[PDB]
C-alpha cells in the first residue's frame, strides 16, 4: 500500500479492555469500526462538525462503502492510544478511497484502504462526487 | 441521583454516524459502552495507563460489574462531543459505585450509576477492595 | 423491585461468541445490554410483526425510545451455552412500557434487567401516549 | 480474485436488527465485518466443535488471529430478511487459512469477503504452522 504522508490527519482512538478478546488484543471485529471512526473524524475536520451525520443529514450527501481492505501487522492493545493516520488516496468521478494507518507507540498495527461512492442521501441514488466536495478533498491527496 | 461534583474527571467520547440508529440518535445499546469507557478512562487517569486492562492483567485486580442503571434524559448525537463526567460515589468493603453523567453542549443526556466488586483476577475469586486502591479512590468521592 | 419471570415469557436465543468476550474470558458487560435489547426487539417481532423495531418505526410510524434501563449481573455469560433471554412486559402505563429480560444460561440466571421505553410518532420524533392497537397486543402478556 | 461460492458452503444465519442500522436505514458498514466473523466462528463450531474460536483457543490451545480481511459491499443489508452467510475455506497453506463469506439476503449477494488467519499456540501467543489435525478437518471443505 501507499506510505503515510507527513500531512495525514490523525484521529486518536482510545482502545480499552472491552474492545479486547480473550487473546488480550483488540478483537478484529472492532478494527474496521475504529478505522471508519477516523474517516468520519476526517470529514469533521475538513468538511464540518458532525462528520458523516452532518454530511448526510444536513448536506444531503451520503458516502456508502463499496470496499474495504485491511492488513493486520501487529496487535492493538489498550497500552497506547491508537493513532489513526487518515488521508484520501484518490478521488475519481464516482468514488473516493481513504487510507487509514493504525499506529501504536510508533508501530504500525494495521493498514487499511476504504472506498466509498456518493449518493443524494435522501433519494439513496448515486451521483458523481460533487464539485464542492472535490475542492475540499483534493488538496489532501498526496502525490 | 447525586449531582455531579466540580471535581469530576471528564472523558470525551466522539459519537458518530455509526453509533446512531434510524431515529438519528445514538442507539441505546451503545450508551452503556460509552459510560464504561469513561470509567476505564477514570482508572487510567488515577491508577495508571491502560485502565482495566492494566488493572486486571498487570495488578491482578478485576472489577466485574454487578449492577448498572441509566436514565436517558435527552438524545445523544454526533453534533457534539459526549463529555462523560465520571466519579466514584461510594466505596464499601466489597463494592464501588461510579456515577457517569453524559453531557452534550451543556445538556445532561444521561445519568448512570455502575457498581463493581473486586476480584483476584487470575483466580476469578472475590476479594475486599484492596487498601492501595482504596487510598487512590477515596480522595475523589464527594461529600 | 424486579418481578420473577412468568411461565409465559417469550424466550429469545442469543448466541454468545468469542468476539463478545473480554480478556477475563466472559462476555464484556458492555455487550450485555445489546443482547437484552435484541430480545426486546424479538418480542416485538413475535407479537407485533416481523422486523421488530425497524418494522414498528419505519412501517407503523411508532418509535419506542428508551428512557431507563437497569441490570443486575449475577453470573458470567460465556459461549459455552445459548443465552436464553426470557422477555416480557411487566408494565404498561399511559405513556411508557417496561420490559423485563432475564438472561439465562444452562438454567442459571446470569442477569436480570428492566427496560423502560416511551412512545413516539416516529416521523415527527414527538411523544405520544401508548397507541390503543399496541396496548391490545401488549396487555395479554403482562403478568398478574 | 474472489472465488464463487460452492454448493457445499456452510450457511450461518445472522439476524440483522434495528440496532445494527444507521440513519440511512441499512446496516452500518462497521458492523458487517462482525457478522462475517460470527459466520467463521460458526464454521469452526460446525466442523471442529461447539464453542467456535472460544473452544478452539481455550480448550484446544489453537489461536487463529487475523492478518487480513477484504470485503466488497454490493447491496445494503437490512432487517427485512435473515442474512445468510455462506462460509467456506478457500485456501489453506502451511501457515495461513483464508475463509470466504458471502452475505446473502433474499438471494441477493449483499457482500463478499475474504478473511485470512494464521495459527498460534494460544497460551504462548506464538505462531505455528497449521496443525495436522485441523488440516484434516479443513481440507475436505476447500473447493476445486
Ligand atoms: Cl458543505
Ligand atoms: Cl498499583
Amino acid at each position: 500500500m501507499q506510505p503515510r504522508p507527513d500531512s495525514a490527519f490523525v484521529h486518536d482512538v482510545r482502545v480499552t479492555w472491552g474492545d479486547c478478546d480473550p487473546a488480550k488484543i483488540a478483537y478484529t471485529g472492532h478494527l474496521p469500526r475504529f478505522a471508519l471512526e477516523a474517516i468520519d473524524a476526517w470529514w469533521s475536520e475538513y468538511h464540518g462538525p458532525g462528520g458523516w451525520y452532518h454530511l448526510e443529514l444536513d448536506t444531503n450527501v451520503g458516502t456508502p462503502f463499496v470496499r474495504l481492505e485491511m492488513d493486520f501487522k501487529s496487535p492493538v492493545t489498550p497500552r497506547h492510544i491508537l493513532k489513526c493516520h487518515t488521508w484520501p488516496t484518490r478521488l475519481g468521478t464516482k468514488s473516493i478511497t481513504f487510507r487509514v494507518d493504525g499506529v501504536q507507540d510508533g508501530v504500525t498495527c494495521f493498514v487499511g484502504a476504504f472506498t466509498c461512492v456518493f449518493t443524494i442521501a435522501d433519494q439513496f441514488k448515486s451521483q458523481p462526487a460533487p464539485d464542492h466536495l472535490r475542492a475540499l478533498i483534493e488538496p489532501h491527496i498526496p502525490a
